[PDB]
Order: structure tokens, then sequence, then C-alpha cells
């Protein structure tokens, strides 16, 4: 069940966004939302696919563990952040594609396909390219569809070891209060045409007390000056319900 | 650890604050110590709550604690604080530091699997007398800097004498601090005020992921006033920020 909350449309329209957010309390049986349709529509989900691709390459062998360091090879990378030495968790903070796309090379076709079958990712269409499906190929998750996963992933219901569940949610840790803890992970999949805007996305989850919030958001983006808006919105609608 | 260096220009930072107290700062990748006191760093302490560490270890190994979900219930009797008197995470336990919480924790694992698990620890002394749920605060259990240092490493390499899973499980609990660039685990400690002429102990304990390099740390200080008490982040804080790990 999802049911459409209007009361959210505030902080859309104050910033003129296109866009959607899930969340769901305890569990993902009832889930709140601004945008019925668009809570279910799937887009790119761009650097999000991060979390499934390292349990994914953590299941495989691909890496070796949680201590894994992924050495940089000197050659140029895309983002200067990015040419250096990381650890899961760093390759995933700084969303370090070349990392992910060597990882996704090595785990390859057959075994990409068989655990997105697994985990229900979206369309679970990984092709057009074993190193760019997720960036410009033609996978598509919706923000309901990443909440379902990520309950999965907290609960430890993934078809994956509950130890690579375990190191992959350490590695998505993003903000440490004493009340409240949040794993979370960004999307981009580009600025694309005025036309066919690109899609930015914020997903994750929240424990504060004894209680569980799963998040996802996505928006339209065709200008990158408004890609802070993809944490500031959802931030402040789950501040405004006493969240964070 | 490898090895250990004498480095007294942390001092500046004790001194501000009249403050009596150690901290070692150990190196990962080249396994290498730092400290402003060689003699203190070795010198063994009361634990105090920085015991909830192997304490939650023992407590999910034995099965005492369920899983990393399992909510400590509140009955409805009245608890020594505020912040104590609700239903508590794994994590919600350890950050309010809920001592009767870990009390029946340490109570269900009994002296026997305790002694056991310490002893494989290597976890001080490895003395539980003087009461299985106050030997950690007021009983004969004593722990030094280096050894915290070196267990805090064993927990993060995943070699101590438990799964990998509950040692995953304790990791997160202890996050504290989350940035792009750094992760922070960390633990309190403090046995109380003691007295004027024999103070109490105060604690933080944990480790930075910075980049590739992990950074081990344990802090300890003399406390004869709960004003001086939030000294016990601020001075290794200050260590690790000029040392460029944090902030």
């Amino acid at each position: 069940s999802i049911t459409e909350n209007t009361s959210w449309n505030k902080e859309f329209s104050a910033e003129a966004v296109n866009g959607v957010f899930v969340l769901c309390k305890s569990s993902s049986k009832s889930c709140a939302t601004n945008d019925l349709a668009r809570a279910s529509k799937e887009y790119l989900p761009a650097s999000t696919f991060k979390i499934p691709n390292a349990i994914i390459g953590l299941e495989t062998g691909v890496i070796k563990n949680e201590h894994q360091v992924f050495k940089w090879d000197g050659k140029p990378r895309a983002m200067k952040q990015w040419e250096r030495d990381l650890t899961l968790r760093g390759a995933i903070q700084v969303s370090a594609v070349p990392v992910f796309q060597q990882i996704a090379r090595e785990v390859g076709e057959v075994r990409m396909q068989k655990y997105l079958k697994k985990f229900s990712y979206g369309n679970q269409n990984i092709s057009g390219g074993i190193d760019k499906f997720a960036l410009e190929g033609q996978l598509r998750i919706s923000a309901v569809n990443q909440v379902e996963f990520l309950e999965s992933l907290y609960l430890n219901k993934l078809s994956a070891s509950k130890e690579n569940q375990l190191i992959v949610k350490e590695a998505l840790v993003t903000e440490a209060a004493p009340e409240y803890l949040v794993h979370s992970k960004t999307g981009f999949s580009g600025v694309g045409t005025e036309s066919n805007p690109g899609v930015a996305w914020w997903v994750g989850w929240v424990e504060k007390e004894t209680e569980v919030y799963f998040f996802a958001f996505n928006m339209d983006i065709d200008n990158e000056s408004k890609l802070p808006l993809r944490k500031s919105i959802p931030t402040k609608i789950m501040e405004s319900e006493g969240i964070i």
C-alpha cells in the first residue's frame, strides 16, 4: 500500500522541482508519498546501483573482503577525487565509477543478471555494456522499489550472506547522531536535455530511537547547480516529520 | 602493535585544561603508536563503559543478545538516568551507556563465560571479581590504553575469538561520527568522581578510518569533577584534528 501525502508538496513547489519522496515507517508495507504515479516510475539508478553492486561483488569473491583496498593504476580518472586508493566505503562515498565498473566487469553479465533477479532490482535490465548499464544503459528502478530493496538489506533478507550485507550497510553510514543513524546513497545520471532531463537520487534509511524509516528520493535535473536539492528537500521533509 | 614512541608535543592540550591523562594514537599500516606518556599508556584503569564493547561482543556470541535489531525493553521501573528510561536498540544501549541493560547482559552470560571470552580477548588483567554486574565500574577489572588499542585493532580486523558477523554488528553500533572522508567508531568511559586524593577515570577509545588508513586511539584521564567530563572527547579530538585525521 502506497498513500499520497499532500503536505510535502510545498518543498517541491518552493524550488520548482519535479520529483518524488517515498517514506515508510517500520516497514515497506505502508508507504507515504507526494506523488502516487511517480513513486513507482522507473529511472536510471546511477550511483545508487553501487549498493547492490557492492553486495554482488562481495558474494562473488570479486571484492575479497571488508578491508579490500581498490588501488589506483595511475591512469587518469574522470574525477580527481577518484584518483587515489579507495576502500569500499571510500569508493561508495566519492561514487568512484571506475572502481565499480571494474567490479561489474569481473562479476560478468551472467552473475549480474542472476543477482538482480534475486534482489528484485528494477526492470532487471543490464543490457548495453556491462560497465555502463546503470548510468547510460537500460536499467530502471523506482523509489518504491529502492525502498523495498533497502528494507531487505536492513533486515538481512537479501540473497546474500549476512556478513556481506553488514559490510555494505556500514559502508553506507552517512550521518551519525546520538539520536539517529543515517544510511544513504546518492545518484546522478547527468543533465540530459531540457526535453529529457537526467535524474538525481537520494535513497536510504534512518534508525531513530527503536524505530526505522526507509526513504527514496528522485527528481528531474537539467542543471547540476540544482543537485544539492536531492538532499535538502527529503531532509527538510524528514526534519519536519521529526526523523532527522 | 609493532612499536610505540613518546611524543610530548600533545602535552599542550593536557596542560591547557590542567588534565592528567594519556593519548595513544596508532597507525595501522605502519603498526606504529605514539603517546604523550609511555608510563600511563601502560597503567591499567577501570574500563567503565568501554567494557560495553567486549560485553556486547560476548552478549552476541553467547546468544544472550539475539541480533542487531534486538530491543532491550524498558519495563517501567525507575532507573538512574532519564536517558535510560526507554526501549533501546543495541546502538542505543551503547550510546547512552545504559548500565541496567548491560548488567542484565553480563548476568545472563555469567562469570564462567565472561572469564572465558576475556581470556580469549586478552582484555586487561581479566579480573571479573566484585559482582558480575559491577566488576567493570567498581570491581577489579583493569585495562590499559595500549591494551585497548590492541583490542580494538583485533575487533577491526575481525581477529577476535568470535564470529565476524557479530564483530561487524558491534563495529557499526560504535559508529559515532560519519563524514564523506572519515568514519569514527568510539566509546566513552566514566567510572565516577572518586575522591580528591583518589581520582576517577574517564575514557574515550575507538578508531578512525580515514582514506585507506586506520587510526586506533585510546584516551583516559584522572577526573574528580563532572564539569571536566567533556574534556574526554575534546583533548583527543584536538590532537587528531592537528594530526590532520579528523575535522
